[PDB]
């Protein structure tokens, strides 16, 4: 048994992001949108995606699909923080592999957030992509 948070139960912010591949474009159910930093490469990384979740959730995994085409932007480095009550705390953090295969992240012990915060802290092209992003309880 594992639940997946309705996305329009979501909103996005990001620190980057280019006018047609806004942040909420991350959470809109379409794997052809995509949040994506500025094309014109002047948002150097670490850049980063907030997803705010609507309440207070146990999440016990998140699901990061890439950008179905292309590869400008795979992330390959990055950290994930929570907010919760309203801490921020690190919580997960490695290197992903340059292909277009969902990336899972899973807590054996589900964590407490009402918002969680992916950081590209290294990507292909220099950019940063994220055309779906899903978070299961
Ligand atoms: O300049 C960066 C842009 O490059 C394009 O080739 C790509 O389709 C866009 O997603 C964006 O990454
Ligand atoms: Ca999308």
């Amino acid at each position: 048994i594992e639940t997946a948070i309705p996305q329009s139960e979501m909103t996005a912010s990001a620190t980057s992001e280019e006018g047609q591949d806004p942040a909420s474009s991350a959470i809109d159910g379409n794997i052809n949108t995509m949040w994506h930093t500025k094309w014109n490469g002047s948002d150097a990384l670490p850049q980063s995606l907030s997803v705010n979740l609507g309440k207070a959730r146990k999440v016990s995994s998140i699901a990061i699909t890439p950008r179905t085409s292309g590869n400008n932007g795979f992330i390959t480095k990055y950290e994930i923080h929570a907010i919760n009550n309203g801490v921020e705390t690190l919580v997960a953090e490695g290197t992903w592999e340059e292909n277009n295969l969902v990336k899972t992240v899973t807590f054996d012990s589900p964590i407490d957030a009402e918002e969680i915060k992916i950081t590209a802290i290294q990507g292909v092209g220099g950019f940063a992509s994220i055309a779906e992003l899903n978070v299961y309880e």
